[PDB]
């Protein structure tokens, strides 16, 4: 068959290395490739010497998986740095951060237009659906707003800042306190979070109260105050959320079924309204 090797990038080709304030502190950095002349991001362990050989294989495993899963809506890996001095994963740089920031930093982004929100939800489904259609199927099991990255034109790139795979319980289905019905549950909560710009279980301080409540069937509140009546396709989106976070995992739809129903919804938006939505947030961000 047709096989292709991932490039090995020398450490001294990464210029202007700077820490980034994301993921675990001291695990994500930005830089520039001296030859390709593009901005990049570098994911790495905490800095120490010597790097264990068991630690190197942990990084190569994540890199091999991200290499196998290359797709239009998945964070593109560019290569790996494997030397005695440094050990990291180099990917493309997403300039506009994560969906977490866009939703809840209401001063930098006072308004987020509906067409952009619906396209974001659409592209999130496209990336995960591609992961599930692989052989063997790839399961994320960590879908949250912090893992949804946005590129130069606010297109979705799905990523994973965690390191152990190779508050934070609000995206977990109740049966958790193999297993393909996990990601669609996280997606239902993200959909509610996008359409509301509110924190799920805002007034609940103790996480044990959250875990107990969702185990009894309680979900984030859906009323006029959380989801106003002027949301486009409000009735159809609520049916998707409620079926997405169903108590019984067998009653949750696949990401394919969601995409089939999302296609006619997104089609009712004019194509130009997407660009005008992106030009607006970048304009409001100019004066800040
Ligand atoms: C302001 N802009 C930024 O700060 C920025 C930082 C940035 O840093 C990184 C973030 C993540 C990763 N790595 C990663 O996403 N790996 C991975 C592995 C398996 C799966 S498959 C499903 C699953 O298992 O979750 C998957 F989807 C993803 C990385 F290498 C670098 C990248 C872009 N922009």
């Amino acid at each position: 068959a047709i096989c292709s090797a991932l490039p090995t990038i020398p450490y001294h080709k990464l210029a202007d290395l700077r820490y980034l304030s994301r993921g675990a502190s001291g695990t994500v950095s930005s830089a520039r490739h001296a030859d390709w002349r593009v901005q990049v991001a570098v994911k790495h362990l905490h800095i120490h010497t010597p790097l264990l050989d068991s630690e190197r294989k942990d990084v190569l495993r994540e890199a091999e998986i991200l290499h196998k899963a290359r797709f239009s809506y998945i964070l593109p890996i560019l290569g790996i740095c494997n030397e005695p001095e440094f050990l990291g994963i180099v990917t493309e740089y997403m300039p506009n951060g994560s969906l977490n920031e866009l939703l809840h930093r209401k001063t930098e982004y006072p308004d987020v237009a509906w067409p952009l929100r619906f396209r974001i939800l659409h592209e999130i489904a496209l990336g995960v659906n591609y992961l599930h259609n692989m052989t063997p199927p790839l399961l994320h099991h960590d879908l949250k707003t912090q893992n949804i990255l946005l590129d130069n034109e606010f297109h979705v790139k799905i990523a994973d800042f965690g390191l152990s795979k190779w508050g934070t319980i609000i995206y977990m289905p109740p049966e958790n306190y193999a297993s393909i019905k996990h990601d669609i549950y996280s997606y239902a909560v993200i959909t509610w979070e996008v359409l509301s710009r509110k924190q799920p279980f805002e007034d609940v301080t103790n996480p044990l109260q959250i875990m107990y409540s969702v185990s009894q069937g309680h979900r984030p509140v859906i009323n006029e105050e959380s989801l106003p009546y002027d949301i486009p396709h409000r009735a159809r989106m609520i049916s998707l959320i409620e079926s997405g976070w169903a108590q019984n995992p067998d009653e949750r739809p696949s990401f394919l079924k969601c995409l089939i129903e999302l296609e006619p919804v997104l089609r009712t938006f004019e194509e130009i309204t997407f660009l005008e939505a992106v030009i607006q947030l970048k304009k409001t961000k100019l004066q800040s």
